[PDB]
Parts: C-alpha cells; sequence; structure tokens
C-alpha cells in the first residue's frame, strides 16, 4: 500500500530547501526505508538523508550497535530534507516505501510545494550588537527585530551575544548562525513582566529570553508565522555547572551538565535563577513561589499561528526550556536540548496548543523531554484542548519522561502520536498523570514503534489521584473529574529499566470512582525490568507482552480490574 500524507510541515521551507514528512503505518516489519522522488526522479533514501541532516540520527543508529539477536524494534525514518533548490519555484514530490526484499511500494499521492522568495536579511551587528565580553545587546537585537518587514530573516552571526528578554513579532525568522551564542543576562531587570500561564493564574511570571507574548491576549492568531532557525545556541544563563561539569556521551561527544538544584539551594546553585529568586523574595514572595514562578524560561511563544523551530541548541534555562502556549501548527525540527539537570528545565512544553510536530530532536533535559498541558479545574475550558501532536524520529536521552501528559489535563490532552523514536537513559517512556479536581484528562494517545534501553525508572505510568475539599488547591475544582482512556501501547521494546518501581504501573482509586479504561497493549517485549502493578483499570487488554530477564517472580500483578484481559483471557 502507498505511503500516506506526504506533506511539508508548517513553515519548514525557505528560499532553497523544503522538508517533507509522511506517515509510516502501524506495522513496519517489512519496511526498511523510504525513497523520495521529485518529478519521478530519485532524490534519495530517508535513512541517508537523516544521516546528513538529523542530529538525532547518529544517536539512533548507535542505539542498535550492540543489539545482536535483533531484540530492539527497528524504527523507520519519516522525514527527508530537500536542499539546493531555487527561490519561488514549485517542485512536485512523491515518496515510496522500500521493502525488505528490495522492492518498492506504489508512489504516494504527489504533493507540489514551493520555495519562498529570498528574504530581506537583517544582521544584528548592523544595529551595534557586539560579542566584546560584556555589552548588553538587548536594544541592538530588539532594534533589528523592530526594523523587520514581513518575511525578514534576522541574523545573529558567530559570537556570544549577551541579551535580556527579546520580543518577536509576526512574519519573521530569527536565524542563529553557526558559532552564534545568544546568552541570557543574569540581571532580573532585563526580564520584565511576561505572562500569567492560564487566564485564572494569579502570579505573573517574568519574560523568557525569547518571547512571542502579547501583553493582553493569548488567543491563537495573535501572532502568526514565527520561525526560529539555525545551528547556533540559546543559552539561558540559569545555572552553574554540576560538580562534574561536562560528560562524554555514548557517541564520545561532550554534554554540558547543569547543577540539579532546589528552592533552598538556589542561592548557591543559580546564576540568573539565583538572582531572580533573590529579587522575588526581597519583593515579598516566599521562597517557594519565588522559585516556582519567578525564574525566566528560555522561550515562551503564546497565541502564534504557524511556528517553525529548527536546528538550534538549547542550554541552561533558568526555568522551562521551550514553551508553546495556545499555538496552532507548531513544528520543532532537529532541535538539540542540552539542559540536564536544570530544575524544571523541560525540553518542549505544549500548553493548550493544537497541531504540533516534533522530529529529529535530541533531548537531554533537566525535566520532562516533551510535556503536554491543558489547564486545571473548572475554568480549564476557558481554553482550547491540547489536541493533535505527532512526535517521531527523535532521540530521547536523559529526562523525566519522553512523552508526558500532563498533570494539567483540564481542557483535555488528546490525539497524541509518538512513533519511531528511540529512548536511552530516559526516566520513563510514557507518563500520564492527573488528579480528580483537575478535570478533563487525556485520550486517544498512541505510543508505538519505539525502542528503549536503560530506562532509569519505568516504561509506562498512568496515575490518577483523588481528592476533594481535602484540598489546598488554587483553582476551582472540576465538575467532571479527570480520566484517562483510549491509550495504545504497540510494537515497543525495552531493554533494561534500572528503577525499583513497576515497569508498567497503572494506578487510580476505585473506592472513589477513579479508574482508567480502554488501555490496549499489543506486541511489547520487556527485558530486565521489574513486574507490573496495574490498578483501577477496566475494559483493557494486554496481548503479546513478553517479559524476559524479569527482576521478580511473575510479571503480572492486577487488582481492582474490570473487563481486562491478557492475551487473550480474562483477568
Ligand atoms: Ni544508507
Ligand atoms: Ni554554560
Ligand atoms: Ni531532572
Ligand atoms: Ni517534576
Amino acid at each position: 500500500d502507498a505511503p500516506q500524507q506526504l506533506q511539508v510541515p508548517t513553515l519548514a521551507y525557505d528560499e532553497s530547501s523544503i522538508v517533507l514528512v509522511w506517515k509510516a503505518p502501524e506495522d513496519t516489519r517489512k519496511i526498511v526505508d523510504y525513497q523520495i522522488f521529485s518529478a519521478g526522479k530519485l532524490l534519495g533514501k530517508a535513512s541517508d538523508n537523516n544521516d546528513n541532516f538529523s542530529p538525532a540520527k547518529p544517536y539512533i543508529d548507535h542505539f542498535y550497535v550492540n543489539d545482536k539477536d535483533n531484540f530492539q524494534h527497528k524504527i523507520v525514518m519519516q522525514n527527508f530534507t530537500v536542499i539546493g533548490l531555487k527561490p519561488e519555484t514549485s517542485y512536485q514530490f512523491t515518496v515510496k516505501a522500500q521493502y525488505a526484499d528490495g522492492s518498492l511500494s506504489v508512489a504516494s499521492k504527489p504533493i507540489t510545494a514551493k520555495t519562498s522568495a529570498k528574504p530581506q536579511i537583517v544582521n544584528v551587528r548592523d544595529f551595534g550588537a557586539i560579542d566584546d565580553g560584556k555589552t548588553l545587546n538587548t536594544k541592538a537585537i530588539q532594534q533589528a527585530i523592530d526594523s523587520c518587514k514581513p518575511g525578514c530573516r534576522v541574523e545573529i552571526p558567530a559570537g556570544t551575544y549577551k541579551s535580556g528578554a527579546l520580543w518577536l513579532k509576526s512574519d519573521m525568522t530569527l536565524n542563529l548562525q553557526a558559532g552564534a551564542i545568544l546568552l541570557g543576562s543574569e540581571n532580573p531587570d532585563d526580564y520584565p513582566a511576561g505572562y500569567r500561564l492560564y487566564p485564572y493564574s494569579t502570579i505573573e511570571r517574568p519574560a523568557s529570553l525569547i518571547n512571542a507574548i502579547d501583553p493582553n491576549n493569548s488567543k491563537p492568531g495573535t501572532f502568526r508565522n514565527i520561525r526560529i532557525t539555525g545551528s547556533g545556541v540559546i543559552d539561558g544563563n540559569g545555572w552553574l555547572r554540576a560538580k562534574t561539569a561536562e560528560i562524554t556521551d555514548e557517541l564520545g561527544r561532550s554534554l554540558p551538565q547543569y547543577v540539579a538544584s532546589k528552592n533552598s539551594k538556589v542561592h548557591e546553585d543559580g546564576i540568573l535563577a539565583k538572582n531572580q529568586v533573590e529579587k522575588a523574595v526581597s519583593d515579598g514572595m516566599d521562597l517557594k513561589n519565588a522559585y516556582g514562578q519567578r525564574r525566566s524560561s528560555l522561550m515562551t511563544l503564546r497565541g502564534v499561528e504557524n511556528v517553525y523551530l529548527a536546528g538550534f541548541t538549547v542550554r541552561n534555562p533558568a526555568f522551562h526550556g521551550i514553551m508553546n502556549l495556545e499555538n496552532h501548527n507548531v513544528v520543532a525540527n532537529g532541535l538539540i536540548h542540552q539542559t540536564y539537570d536544570a530544575n524544571n528545565g523541560d525540553g518542549i512544553e505544549f500548553g493548550n496548543s493544537q497541531n504540533v510536530m516534533v522530529f529529529n530532536n535530541f533531548f537531554d533535559t533537566g525535566d520532562d523531554c516533551i510535556n503536554f498541558a491543558a489547564g486545571t479545574g473548572e475554568k480549564a475550558q476557558e481554553q482550547e484542548p491540547m489536541k493533535g501532536a505527532w512526535l517521531f524520529n527523535n532521540y530521547f536521552r536523559m529526562g523525566h519522561g519522553a512523552i508526558v501528559t500532563g498533570s494539567h489535563t483540564g481542557a483535555w490532552i488528546e490525539d497524541i502520536l509518538a512513533e519511531n523514536n528511540v529512548m536511552y537513559l530516559t526516566d520513563i517512556g510514557l507518563r500520564a498523570k492527573s488528579t480528580s479536581t483537575i478535570g478533563g484528562g487525556a485520550r486517544n494517545v498512541t505510543f508505538r514503534n519505539n525502542a528503549m534501553r536503560d530506562l532509569a525508572k519505568q516504561v509506562m505510568v498512568m496515575t490518577l489521584d483523588y481528592a476533594d475539599s481535602n484540598a489546598n488547591i488554587d483553582y476551582p475544582p472540576a465538575k467532571i473529574p479527570a480520566q484517562f482512556y483510549d491509550f495504545t501501547l504497540k510494537n515497543v521494546t525495552v531493554d533494561n529499566s534500572t528503577g525499583k518501581n513497576p515497569s508498567i504501573e497503572i494506578k487510580g482509586d476505585t473506592a472513589n470512582k477513579a479508574w482508567h479504561r480502554l488501555v490496549h497493549v499489543n506486541n511489547v517485549q520487556l527485558n530486565n525490568v521489574t513486574p507490573t502493578a496495574i490498578s483501577d483499570l477496566r475494559d483493557s487488554e494486554f496481548n503479546k507482552v513478553t517479559f524476559t530477564e524479569l527482576r521478580g517472580d511473575t510479571p503480572w500483578h492486577f487488582s481492582e480490574v474490570k473487563n481486562v484481559k491478557v492475551d487473550g483471557k480474562p483477568v
């Protein structure tokens, strides 16, 4: 059957290049690659193209190096980058599946796609931006952005440019060139009032280092067509290095290591984080809220329709890494996150956003790699559901969970597909969490065709707490309680999970009517992991789940279950 849904991701094109992605089927056992054709002429194979353009790809190939016996699910590439094109030119494209036996599928339905016109180019050095070792460049960089006409590319060339909060606008690209480091100011005054997370949030957070934030309005379409690209680094200047400041990773490359702090330690551990918490406490906040709310995140983009993030390295946030709040049509392509172990330094947060795509990312994060959020309590639905996410061809290294939905489930997290990824040293593959009074939940979540090694904690955890007016809770409680259902875990392999907690852990509170339902687990092999602990679950089935080298006596531990089934036989 022909590959489906060949497409250019939102804004993933410029004057000389176009990125293509397509769906891979559920069952890829026979598919070993994809070949891409332009006007029926072979441009190449997806595997080879990713070797060239994806920062995840060498890590992903390397993951299989010691996999004699073919234990690990072999992921396929679902993207191809076309370069060397001409400005304002249409190109037609098809894709074919390449099979084990060497034959090819029928072509996909073609697409035509057109490169853009060569953009006005604005260099920040022409506004007096300077890498001189302590000029603050905020004004220079903001002047360059302000001078932008629609379609402008703003360039930060090689060099380290210290900067305070910057404010982006519609219809522009900020390009961070090779050798460019955008460095956060450590001065809290360089980050003025930014935003409140939700409309009903009461504490104002500072601006991030990079912002698309309208002072009054969060609605999707407040901004449009924002692109941040290039192979340079955005460094938030949040934290000191850890005692072991740098490590050599599994490819022999160096990773930075950021101190893992807490609210009572930030005065010794923080840089911007320290200074911002100090300023907030002296302004009157207790230390807990100052730590929790008053550190600048690296990037906050709110109300943007069409966002393309590509190529850049993220380091050292004072708080979160990349935040998307109420955006539509977001693509993150080939970002490199090196933020281990900055406290709350998650890779990408998606908050009440729709139609989001992450591919070719490398994640080494201080918190969750990819987190989904949708508000809290009765007011949550003041906002869009968190709906439509497609996460593929990424390499997850360290982090609190590769795919996390969310704790904040109020308006619903839904229609999430994470396929053809590799995880190595990550805490957890799939994490789903909520409490009763948050409301909403998550549904239609598929985690499939992923391979995992040396997980630090557990494979998959779905947890639902009660309570009640037992609550020290800031939002109004939800009338309909939080639930999870319609979760699919298929064609997944894990070798080693070094935590002492349950490999597959599903937990609720059936007494208080809190259960999960409609969990479908098919064709999963778990080697050298602990037994499962599955609670509060109904109308679910586990088929062709094989445990080998079990760290315990029996894999299956069930309690408080209704209409569930292994494979194929009632529990
Ligand atoms: Ni090859
Ligand atoms: Ni640094
Ligand atoms: Ni961490
Ligand atoms: Ni956490």
